[PDB]
């Protein structure tokens, strides 16, 4: 009966969350059988390439992978903790890293693909991607299903070195911190984030509201606002759980 | 074993085909259960409003409805044809027309909707529509399914006067002309379209190619190009069916 809100506390976590989201959307509506499925797929690809054009994700994500290995290394001597399970986890990190750096250009396969590039151009036009403006797509959707599935696989698997490394670090961020109980007065809250990239906030579906998070330096502030901007309102004592990961 | 290609021969048919496509995409992936379904829905709405902003569809579509009534009126005296079936069809046209003109602003309900407008802004940003940038959407997808379905219904039904009238005329355009057998030499063809808005072209899935249609005045020209820009090519005698609707 709870709703989890994730909020990035730096431009790093923003990009990673956007990329994580865009990548998993590719594999959500498979297989591609119709226009809807195709346009959903290609647009997610198109939006992925646009994010990639903004800089090099490779360099940041590789620094983050190394960062996590050093943290796990701090836990070796601790009583009770098991060695061969984190060192295997460390070994998976170095593997995800070595593959990422040795990987080709990111999104280049998708960038160079004739059909995808031909759809990418027509996406910026509201009614652009119809059958008469994309006969090439229209004829592609009449092909045997097995031919499309093979193309889709090669397209998604080209993002495998990135997908791996990224999934690794986000899975290790979301496990680094526990949910601490906090309370808000009149729908307001603030704290010093510190050295965290991600806030994880559990509310309540029945609580009738959502968090609006702002930031300054390494500090954050939450103003809980009612989903209904008119019919419903914050209490003066709102209990919630928040993790600083 | 055939593939049908539709191509608009004027700016009218272009708009109508784009709108027809956008409207039916709304009802394709229902119900909205996740992000993918939601983003697909809202973007189609957003693209619909952008097309509406470009002019008044109402005026053209109403002139087209009247146009079809006059054509049906020409068929009254013809032997063999049945009266009460076209006059009922005529009566449905005048009904679709009277409702369209008496209808409110087109897309205004969707335009004014808080959630939709809040998503419309974030659609122009590649990774914009994530959970942390749209907490309002994130919390909406956690609501009971019955609440979303009710909202979706009110949203789609607001387009009912337009959807009706439009579906009427396109259904009457696609029935006005028969498929005549034609042949192309070395993948080229041209004719005088005349008073037609739509070309309907049947090829063959095994034919290994698609039509690339250009236009000048009321004339059109087709250059059949191989789907594989490298591995496959047009014959020198390509038989196909084409209707000038």
């Amino acid at each position: 009966t709870q709703v989890l809100f994730e909020h990035p506390l730096n431009e790093k976590m923003r990009t990673w969350l956007r990329i994580e989201f865009l990548i998993q959307q590719l594999t959500v509506n498979l297989p591609i059988v119709d226009h809807a499925g195709a346009l959903h797929f290609f647009r997610n690809v198109s939006e992925l390439l646009d994010v990639f054009e903004r800089g090099e994700v490779r360099t940041e994500l590789l620094k983050e992978l190394d960062r996590q290995q050093r943290k796990l290394q701090t836990w070796i001597g601790v009583p009770g903790v098991d060695q061969s399970r984190i060192e295997a986890l460390i070994q998976q990190l170095k593997a995800a890293g070595s593959v990422l750096i040795s990987a080709p250009r990111i999104g280049q396969f998708l960038r160079e693909d004739r059909l995808i590039a031909l759809v990418r151009q027509r996406l910026s036009i509201p009614g652009g991607c119809c059958s008469f403006d994309l006969p090439t797509l229209h004829i592609w959707l009449h092909l045997p299903q097995a031919q499309r599935d093979s193309q889709v696989e090669t397209w998604i698997a080209s993002l495998n070195p990135l997908t791996q490394a990224l999934t690794m670090v986000l899975d290790l961020i979301r496990q680094s911190a526990p949910f601490r109980k906090q309370t808000s007065l009149n729908g307001f809250y603030q704290d010093n984030g510190g050295d965290a990239d991600l806030l994880r906030l559990n509310l309540s579906l029945d609580s009738q509201l959502y968090p609006q998070i702002s930031g300054h330096k390494s500090r954050f502030a939450i103003r809980f606002m009612p989903l209904d901007t008119e019919n419903g309102q914050v209490p003066e004592r709102l209990d919630f759980e928040l993790a600083c990961c």
